[PDB]
């Protein structure tokens, strides 16, 4: 007799992410009057501080993507 | 007898991140006035400040791709 | 007798990243006015500060592809 | 006696159209096969035809704007 | 005596038309497959004719504006 | 006696017009397959005809503006 292989694996798959804001309509957000008044604060730690009337963030530390493919013929 | 082996595996896949903001409409975003005050303030660690009336932050740490093949024959 | 092997392994793949702000329209976009008074502020370590009205800033750490293939035939 | 006559009429006012399509979003729109088979047709006046998969046609003979202001001041 | 005149109408306002598509979102709209057989068909008169999947027409002849002021002082 | 005029009338309005396809946003769209077929067909009057996929058409006849101010002081 006698021995044939045919080993064609076809692959046509999307791996995908669409993370954030994609596609939207912002028309005339309005952000209002911002005021902050401070005195005589007293701070023994770190500070971070933020002050704003529109703040449109967009943040991905995802969406990725991770595709493995193992092939192995053995005769 | 003997032996024949053809081997063609393909691959047309697609592996694609898509982070952020794509693809968005902003007609006319507005941040409004800011004002910030301050005195007599005290402080004894770091200090980190932001002020601003309109942030169109995008922020992609993310959307990275790893694609792995490995491909053995034997005979 | 014999033997026959007919490699050929086919990758068109694509891999593909799209990060940070893609194909957006911002149309008239508004940063209001700022103001900041400070005074009498006391500081006993590191001061970091920003001020703006219209801040439209992308940053991308990530997007990163990594691609690896191993080929191996052994008779 | 005497006679003063202080005269200031102020406009600020809009007049404004906003006609067709204004700020939409369409998102993969898709027009299916289109197939069209005659024969043998006869015809003894004018023809007109139109044939096609996706129209997005926007037709504006309409928006026109007219503004009169007439002023008069006589002693 | 004496007299005086102090003439200061003020106007603030809007004339605004908003005709046809304004805002909308058509997410995947699809026209269906079409098709057109015809054979034998005899016309003594005019022929207007359309075919199409996906007709997404805006037609606007109206929204127009008209605004008239008259001022008169007569002394 | 004395007679006195003070005559500053103050247009800072806007006349606007706004036709056809403005700020959107058309995310692949997709105009499928158009086939026509014809034989054996006979005209004896003029023929006008359009065959296509996609068709974006905008057309604006419209959104003309017209302003008249007539200023008369007469003494």
């Amino acid at each position: 007799g006698s021995v044939q292989i045919v080993y064609k694996p076809v692959d046509l798959s999307k791996v995908t992410s669409k993370c954030g804001s994609l596609g939207n309509i912002h028309h005339k957000p309005g952000g209002g009057q911002v005021e902050v008044k401070s005195e005589k604060l007293d701070f023994k730690d770190r500070v971070q501080s933020k002050i704003g009337s529109l703040d449109n963030i967009t943040h991905v530390p995802g969406g990725g993507n991770k595709k493995i493919e193992t092939h192995k013929l053995t005769f």
